[PDB]
């Protein structure tokens, strides 16, 4: 129930939720491999995070990219206890955010399956972001969900799939209110966190 | 989380719900604005109520008249913090609830978004009143319910299309029995300070 | 919330759960008015409970027999507060307790209508009994009821449409277990007891 | 049971015991009309004593005056909720402290008829001055009284005139002691206040 020692691999570390979420890990002992796309800046944040914090240059999108990236954080820190989807947050549909999570998911569940399980028999956490569907003014049941809903739908379903590996999945969405009140990333790290401090949550889709 | 100070627009404000909701917010602190039709009686009312009131001769479903009332109500008390519709409470469907409460809710947002965020980030506050659907000895869903349903369904729409500007938006819906025990305005303002002062409340329709 | 003083009518009161209302109601301090058909053996145990106790001889299913017990029931305790159907628990919908129910209902709320309010403002209350529908073997959603339907159906619109005289109208439904135990009065009777003296409960069906 | 929101009206408002009456009121959160001759350095002090005061010019002594000086009242902060006499405080038994009292009284009775009662139904309040007559070493019941007579005289019998309305009426007179210990209008101005705040204090005389 702790996060200190773990290895967390955070897709759009270089900034947004990813950093906020890899500073928030980092400065609580965990380990992080911040991935991002090439002059994303994320050579120079994982630098600035210090030793416990590595840059994979790759496109979440593309698998080979992602493998040379699990490849680098088992290289630097031994394993991938946790995979934060924070990417990306053809066009609307199938966006960036899906693609990498999907992609991500299906490669770092061989990696975690590696793993020997814990007290409770868990060998990995994937933590996903649901992607934001702009409100257009809609009046009815669609009013109700500010997400796309693609990744959502596929929380439970998945972590039904990885089960048996010990692998728990949850996903966080955006709340109904855009709680800009002007026109938080610490709100989400912490949330992240306690997702992985708490074993006992899985499948399940958690509104920030 | 105080009513005090507060600038309040309160439509059908000489008499009924809207007169009992003027007199509760003044003498809780609060100024308020009596928008009513001409020779409705908001003129005498509005002296009544003392200095912290003031009357805006105006129909609500007039977007003009509207205007004019809430630049009334800058001249007087510089601003424009919360809007209580209760006007009204071609014919059925757009009624002068309805229509008065779209027209007032569309100036006033405008006029809210101006104003300086507090706290919580919050720039205004706007309640709506259900228009009442009489019984008709109806039997299956359509007796659970006591409302028309335009305004009802377009709560949280509209709170969602708000909430960027940090407006808040509920409505007071009546409950399934007149209550009236032979053939409350109290109620029903105390009701509306408390909505008021709580600022979790958003995007909700309250029975009373 | 005491049922001392009150005047119940009771159909069916002659013996099941309607003699045993009125037995538990005559003993708790309110008088009672058996409603039954002559030769029901209605006469004798009216005699048996004592002066607090009248027989009013007439069939449920006829309005002017109705008629005449309500004004034997005026012309001995002086009104009427309380209507108890438990009569009847052409042949299965329009059965003797949906019919009785919907005549004595009809007929009593002009009569309780006559009452001065309470401090609640209630002027009376009118308790139905389900009709069983037998269980058959169902599989599904039918499986989850074991009541006919009409009178349950009716109870939320009735409740609603005698509010504005301050009559309160529950329905008590059987359970899903006959509670047979093999092949309870006392429990059907303190629940008549309990929904007389708790004016918040209105228009809902309660499952024994 | 608290001054704030109240409007007063108080006779010889420009010094005296009217103008610490004054002082003491609008400290307290109350509006204040001082009510005085023309060059009585009544606008001075109503300027003095902020936006929640202001100066009637007028002698108590005319109807027509008293009637302009109420309307400046309500034009200014909406009604009359408290009259206090202090003005004058032919030429003995009719002196200008009697004949401004009788000619308020008639006056703003009917003003505060209009008000909307209180939880206890009080509409206004009424505080009177009684008239000194000086000591002149008389022994005897005489030595028991300091007042004239007239004002302290007509209290009980105002008060039950206009109980019907609502208005409570009071009457402050002197001890037998100067309490000059040489040769307090802060005590007097506690007293009104004291005697605004209790709804249960009407038609006596208390000492000062
Ligand atoms: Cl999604
Ligand atoms: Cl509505
Ligand atoms: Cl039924
Ligand atoms: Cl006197
Ligand atoms: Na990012
Ligand atoms: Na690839
Ligand atoms: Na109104
Ligand atoms: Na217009
Ligand atoms: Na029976
Ligand atoms: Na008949
Ligand atoms: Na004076
Ligand atoms: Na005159």
């Amino acid at each position: 129930r702790s996060v200190k020692g773990l290895v967390a691999v955070i897709t759009g570390g270089a900034s947004g939720l990813g950093l906020a979420t890899a500073e928030r890990l980092v400065g609580q002992g965990a380990s992080a491999v911040l991935l991002d796309l090439p002059n994303s800046g994320g050579e120079a944040q994982a630098k600035k995070l210090g030793n416990n914090c590595v840059f994979a240059p790759a496109d979440v999108t593309s698998e080979k990219d992602v493998q040379t990236a699990l490849a680098l954080a088992k290289g630097k820190f031994g394993r991938v206890d946790v995979a934060v989807n924070c990417a990306g947050i053809f066009q609307r549909v199938l966006d960036v955010n899906l693609m990498g999570t999907f992609n991500v998911i299906r490669l770092v569940a061989g990696e975690m399956g590696q793993n020997e399980p814990d007290q409770g028999g868990q060998r990995g956490v994937i933590i996903n972001t649901a992607s934001v569907a702009a409100f257009e003014g809609q009046v009815g049941q669609a009013a109700y969900s500010a997400s796309k809903g693609g990744i959502v739908g596929m929380t439970l379903p998945i972590a039904r799939d990885l089960a048996p590996i010990g692998i728990r999945v949850m996903t966080i969405a955006p709340g109904l209110f855009g709680t800009p009140l002007l026109t938080d990333p610490a709100e989400y790290a912490h949330l992240v966190q306690a997702i992985i401090e708490n074993p006992f949550l899985n499948g399940e889709v958690i509104r920030l």
